[PDB]
């Protein structure tokens, strides 16, 4: 629906700007990269037109500077460039552009690339607004568990059952990743998920919930038993010997809030979440490797 | 990893064929469109290069002739054309091409489009290799529901709960489809799913299970109650006025087996299925529009 144009030159920028808004689209102008970021966060930006040559960085650090800025952490970025060279295309795609236009842009080759992007965007939008299984961990994703909670809660609240929910978080993940590699970052998330899978009952509802976030539902289980068993894992994880990108041993831990059990005084399913969260906050806020309830 | 090239001319085709397999890829040659289809079905084809000008059709019927042929019903198709004209791009994208390449093809602008496609393919592949709801109906899919049943069963068997499972089937679907169109076929499946969604509890686990198959789980529900409510729907569906091909009113019905309730005598979760099926058999075998248990 909504396109953001980055171009240092006012005339080149306002030409694109018209081609866009002529075809029922919403033009959004950016002087250079400062302004562009204040829009990406500020508004619901579908597609990005990026002059390779901006008043700060040359294209190929400039690309991933918009990727990082995005809410979902990916926008479709069309290169509007005067670069021509074969290997400038293959650099731009390599660096995570969605498309490449060689200036001068023709109106009806552009509109076709904007369509081609809006297509490949709705794909990213599904994968992140629906119940998929996360390939990496083998656990379901988060909008799964959002749905699954409200089911499992409504069931347990109608049929006077115990329902206890955990909310887990890997301790200083940003750091593990930044220090050992996006590779080892991933390698840990896996090894944690593996412990979670092995530790409980097929009846229990494990799920990845965010970057390093996880969520467990323990139907028919009370807050203390939930804590007891979750804590027992937290320990075994603590004691787990991982290898660094040097083949150095290192350990990692998670913080946990658990919440629910009874449910008489919990009305919303969204309240049962608020609690698990407040409790994960304290868990971290108090030196991390520990469960709170 | 595996690219299929359609070009009438042997020399143009085997030039592309080398550019491809030079970059660690798998070239697959097609004389014209007959041969190409015998490959799409025959093998795991990632990406398609399509000469616009082939010995039978002009590009724009030729495109959707490959779309239909695909197992998943969509491949990324890159247009190799000598057409230049603005509105030939805008036709090709409109008609469901993934990209447009202007002959003569340059090695290193091609390889960039093939990469751009393999990316937008792996996105389609995620959404369909992990992704638990059926698109069409918005219900849980089958691979999920097989897993979900064994969970919900193991839960109910551990915690002495009632668990009743339905298995539904639209009556003489083949006929509805053959008479009114693959269009109206689809349109009914939807309308049934919608009734199923509206009729029960958030707690209940509805799922599309095959062409015209559906499955419901009624946790905490006994075989009779399951039957009563499932039968109440079967009725309202019966009374539903659908519109044909022609805007003719027509009605449709479903057959149902329900099974479980107690679970003391049922060991496998796969047995709880066998029963629902045997009962759907009788339901149909005895003049269809009816539940059996
Ligand atoms: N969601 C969930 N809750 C868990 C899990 N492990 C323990 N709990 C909770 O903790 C309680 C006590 O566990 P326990 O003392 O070993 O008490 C258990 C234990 O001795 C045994 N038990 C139950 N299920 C199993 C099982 O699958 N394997 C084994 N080896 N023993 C089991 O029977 C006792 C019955 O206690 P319960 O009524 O199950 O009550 C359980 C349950 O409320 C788990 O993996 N998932
Ligand atoms: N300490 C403790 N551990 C628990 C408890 N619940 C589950 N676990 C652990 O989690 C594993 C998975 O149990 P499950 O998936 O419910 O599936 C279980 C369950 O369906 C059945 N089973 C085993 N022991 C019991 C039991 O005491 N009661 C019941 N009702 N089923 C059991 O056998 C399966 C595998 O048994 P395990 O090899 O023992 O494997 C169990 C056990 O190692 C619990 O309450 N306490
Ligand atoms: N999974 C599932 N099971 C179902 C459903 N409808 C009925 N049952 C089962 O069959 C019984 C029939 O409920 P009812 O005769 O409609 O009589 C119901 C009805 O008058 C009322 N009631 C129950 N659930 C609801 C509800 O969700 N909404 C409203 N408005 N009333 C409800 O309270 C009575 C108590 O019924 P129960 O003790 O629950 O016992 C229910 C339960 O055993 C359903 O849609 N899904
Ligand atoms: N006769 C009958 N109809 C059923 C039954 N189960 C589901 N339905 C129908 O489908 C809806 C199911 O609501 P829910 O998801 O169970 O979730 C329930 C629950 O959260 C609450 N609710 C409504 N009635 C009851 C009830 O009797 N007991 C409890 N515990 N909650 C109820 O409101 C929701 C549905 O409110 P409704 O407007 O009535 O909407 C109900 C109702 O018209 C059933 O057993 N019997
Ligand atoms: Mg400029
Ligand atoms: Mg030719």
């Amino acid at each position: 629906r909504k396109i953001l144009i980055i171009e240092d030159s006012e005339l080149q920028r306002k030409l694109l700007s018209r081609w866009v808004s002529k075809n029922g689209y919403i033009a959004i102008e950016a002087e250079s990269i400062s302004v562009a970021r204040e829009k990406i966060i500020s508004e619901s930006i579908d597609v990005v037109l990026l002059d390779w040559e901006l008043p700060d960085g040359n294209g190929i650090d400039l690309i991933s500077d918009i990727l990082s800025t995005s809410p979902v952490g990916w926008l479709p970025i069309i290169m509007v460039t005067g670069h021509t060279e074969p290997e400038y295309f293959k650099i731009a795609i390599e660096a995570g552009a969605t498309d490449y236009i060689t200036k001068p842009a023709k109106e009806i080759e552009l509109l076709a690339r904007i369509f081609s992007a809006l297509r490949i965007k709705a794909l990213h939008d599904q994968l992140r607004e629906t119940a998929i299984r996360d390939v990496m961990t083998g656990l379901y994703n988060r909008r799964y568990m959002e749905e699954r909670i409200e089911q499992e809660f409504q069931r347990c609240k109608r049929h006077d059952s115990l329902l206890s929910m955990a909310m887990i978080d890997i301790d200083k993940f940003k750091n593990i990743n930044d220090t050992y590699g996006h590779e080892i970052g991933d390698q840990v998330i896996k090894q944690l998920a593996h412990e979670l899978k092995t530790s409980f009952r097929k009846s229990d509802i494990i799920s990845r919930f965010g970057g390093e976030e996880f969520v467990i539902l323990f139907p028919e289980t009370g807050v203390v038993d939930a804590t007891r068993i979750l804590d027992r894992v937290r320990e075994n994880v603590s004691k787990l010997e991982m290898k660094s990108d040097t083949d150095q041993i290192f350990h990692f831990t998670f913080s946990g809030g658990v919440a629910g059990g009874d449910l008489s005084d919990i009305q919303s399913n969204q309240e049962l979440l608020k609690i698990a969260d407040k409790n994960l906050y304290e868990a971290k806020s108090s030196g991390r490797n520990q469960i709170i309830s």
